[PDB]
């Protein structure tokens, strides 16, 4: 940690702050997550495991004194950064095709090994100026990408959240607009009622013996889905629908989303990033 010079200050999140930094032998430039305690050890060393082009790779961990220090690989910008530069003019659909499939392919990785992120935002996924992105921050402010289950109260949710939360970001992508930005718990979750309709017995099964679930919940007509993610071609509108059911069982996984017929013209552009 004595090896390190704080270059400055990146990022900041609900358990950690980020700071750019050098390390002092190598001459490397990675990221510094300071974060302030024993089974997150184990948890934190599991990921340093996790090896993927599309992962953000944790290179060290580093326990001093109290005050965990955790050293990742270093990428340029991230994408709320990324899309608040393209607000004017778009993301280019090819682009945007890439950025899921890769971040798909990430997610498939983590999955086939019970490793979920759990708190996926625009914040968490780093580009670079090759046509890369990746996954940043595991989860062990906003709840715009919280799956419904998630706000329901379900505890032992699966890998499913974590397509949710990409369903919300590839709209997001598409339309430069949050797709739900909740206020709250549960306006979060009446923004997803007024878009996709009041779940029930019909289309998820179980749903109101959930721990949250109310029968006052008000009833909204499922809307239009045309009128979510315009103009998105009908191949997209049908991946994003599937990565968006309200069933975490009948969720599309990861897996299967790479095989959608929205991928058979898939390739691997650049973005301008200006550093
Ligand atoms: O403004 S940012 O988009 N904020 C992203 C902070 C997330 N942490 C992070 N940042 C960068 N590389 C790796 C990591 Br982890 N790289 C990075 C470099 C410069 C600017 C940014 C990120």
């Amino acid at each position: 940690m004595e090896n390190f010079q704080k270059v400055e200050k990146i990022g900041e999140g609900t358990y950690g702050v980020v700071y750019k930094a050098r390390n002092k032998l190598t001459g490397e430039v990675v990221a510094l997550k300071k974060i302030r305690p024993s089974t997150a050890i184990r948890e934190i060393s599991l990921l340093k495991e996790l090896n993927h082009p599309n992962i953000v790779k944790l290179l060290d961990v580093i326990h001093t004194e109290n005050k965990l220090y955790l050293v990742f690989e270093f990428l340029h910008q991230d994408l709320k950064k990324f899309m608040d530069a393209s607000a004017l003019t778009g993301i280019p659909l090819p682009l945007i095709k890439s950025y899921l499939f890769q971040l798909l392919q990430g997610l498939a990785f983590c999955h086939s090994h019970r490793v979920l992120h759990r708190d996926l935002k625009p914040q968490n996924l780093l580009i670079n100026t090759e046509g890369a992105i990746k996954l940043a921050d595991f989860g062990l402010v906003t709840l715009w990408y919280r799956a419904p289950e998630i706000l329901l109260g379900c505890k032992y949710y699966s890998t499913a959240v974590d397509i949710w939360s990409l369903g919300c970001i590839f709209a997001e992508m598409v339309t430069r607009r949050a797709l739900f930005p909740g206020d709250s718990e549960i306006d979060q979750l009446f923004r997803i009622f007024r878009t996709l309709g009041t779940p029930d017995e019909v289309v998820w099964p179980g749903v109101t013996s959930m721990p949250d679930y109310k029968p006052s919940f008000p009833k909204w007509a499922r809307q239009d889905f045309s009128k979510v993610v315009p103009p998105l071609d009908e191949d997209g509108r049908s991946l994003l629908s599937q990565m968006l059911h309200y069933d975490p069982n009948k969720r599309i996984s990861a897996k299967a989303a790479l095989a959608h017929p929205f991928f058979q013209d898939v390739t691997k552009p650049v973005p301008h990033l200006r550093l």
